[PDB]
């Protein structure tokens, strides 16, 4: 709730979505959510989760393959502010290949091609019926997504 997103040990970028708000995406070795769950019970939590998911897919023009692969993820809600944390399993090349068809991998792809992090590397390529999948490796342990403003985008929000 107090640590900085724009820390030197982190790779960060902020994107605008609308209604004078956006998303702050952080690649960090510091965790923000400690429960291993993501409620999504009521439609409000689901709508706010879908709104953030579709914003990243539309903005980054992503196409996530279906490899039946799962990226460990927990979410939290504090009012209208959503927090999504991915516990990244992309340390090695085989780790990236076993987690290639996930949204977090697609975000690592976006961080790589626009050079928002010099740690990410294209470690594996997987052919399929869709576009050739690129699996990216990174030493970062966590990928954090938060709905915040341009004024406060360098500071983590309190979930
Ligand atoms: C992610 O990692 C944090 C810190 O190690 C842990 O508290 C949390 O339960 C983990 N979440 C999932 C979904 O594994
Ligand atoms: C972020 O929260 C505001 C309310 O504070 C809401 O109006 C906006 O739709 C949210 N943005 C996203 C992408 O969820
Ligand atoms: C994060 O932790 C991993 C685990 O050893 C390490 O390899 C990596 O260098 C760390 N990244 C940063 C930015 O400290
Ligand atoms: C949600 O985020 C907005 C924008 O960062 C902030 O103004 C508001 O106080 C937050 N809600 C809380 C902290 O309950």
């Amino acid at each position: 709730g107090m640590p900085l997103s724009c820390s030197k040990n982190n790779s960060h970028h902020y994107i605008f979505v609308g209604n004078n708000s956006g998303l702050e995406l952080t690649l960090t070795n510091t965790s923000l959510l400690n429960h291993k769950f993501c409620n999504l019970s009521d439609a409000h939590k689901r709508a706010q989760y879908d709104m953030a998911l579709m914003s990243i897919v539309s903005t980054f023009h992503l196409s996530i393959p279906n490899f039946n692969q799962y990226e460990a993820m927990s979410c939290d809600f504090n009012g209208d502010n959503i927090t999504v944390q991915y516990n990244l399993s992309h340390a090695s090349a085989v780790d990236a290949a076993n987690h290639c068809g996930t949204v977090a991998n697609g975000i690592l792809e976006t961080f790589h091609k626009f050079f928002w992090s010099n740690n990410i590397k294209d470690a594996y390529q997987l052919p399929n019926q869709g576009k050739l999948a690129h699996c990216y490796s990174t030493s970062y342990q966590f990928l954090i997504i938060q709905n915040t403003t341009w004024e406060d985008h360098c500071t983590f929000s309190r979930p």
